[PDB]
């Protein structure tokens, strides 16, 4: 196992409650760092800060990051939580249904867009703006393979993550001269299994080449080390999480 240092910076994980948010903040929390999650729901958010407390300094910030003025009001509270915000794991989102774009109803379309593409915008510029001020940032922005691929019958999320993908560039590229690394990650598929079908998992494990979906621990190991000091150099690129499906 490798260890990443995360002593006296302070982290900012959107979907921080559960899945791959949990799974990033226990391994920055095991490098020493200052986590305060943010998500939607004040219970799980609870759950979290409980589970986490013998691993380290955790807090709580509730907040819908597809709302900007709500974004606006979690930042300032972070502020008054932390010495600095060195760090943002953006991994918070929505899967959105299925359906192919002849039949996706608008109204989902809209919502997909607002939480996946919106709220990132929303959640970068304002942490961005911290990094600008301290010249020190580490940002992930949890995308997915969907935003390479333009995976079918799911056009709303797919378009999202390419968004956010888009966006990765922008901000790496605009902020390049200064301490700070814009990065994505592009995950395959990692609770959501359960809604799918036998059929759907062997449909999807046949396009991966591992023959496994990505376990969570292995997405923090890779986040850990793109928000660590060390990723010095590269910004506005995207690491791979696909277990061989990605061909660029």
């Amino acid at each position: 196992s490798n260890h990443y240092d995360f002593q006296g910076r302070s982290a900012i994980i959107t979907g921080g409650a559960q899945g791959f948010g949990y799974a990033v903040a226990e391994r920055l929390l095991q490098g020493k760092a200052k986590v305060v999650l943010w998500d939607m729901d004040d219970k799980a958010l609870a759950e979290a800060r409980a589970k986490l407390e013998p691993l380290g300094n955790v807090e709580t910030v509730r907040v819908d990051i597809s709302d900007q003025s709500d974004v606006q009001q979690a930042i300032e509270a972070t502020e008054k939580l932390t010495q600095s915000i060195d760090i943002l794991v953006h991994s918070a989102g929505i899967a959105g249904q299925n359906n192919p774009v002849a039949d996706y109803s608008p109204e989902e379309w809209r919502r997909v867009i607002d939480i996946d593409l919106n709220g990132a915008f929303y959640v970068n510029q304002v942490v961005v703006q911290r990094m600008i001020a301290q010249n020190y940032g580490r940002i992930v922005n949890i995308a997915s393979i969907a935003g390479k691929e333009g995976n079918p019958t799911a056009s709303a999320y797919s378009a999202a993550k390419a968004g956010m993908i888009a966006l990765t560039k922008s901000l790496g590229k605009e902020t390049a001269t200064r301490n700070i690394a814009v990065n994505a990650i592009t995950p395959a598929a990692a609770r959501i299994l359960e809604q799918c079908t036998q059929a759907h998992i062997d449909y999807m494990l046949s396009k991966i080449p591992r023959a496994r979906f990505v376990k969570v621990e292995e997405l923090a190991a890779m986040v850990a080390w793109l928000v660590s000091e060390e990723n010095s150099f590269t910004t506005a690129s995207v690491f791979d999480l696909s277990g061989g499906r990605a061909t660029y």
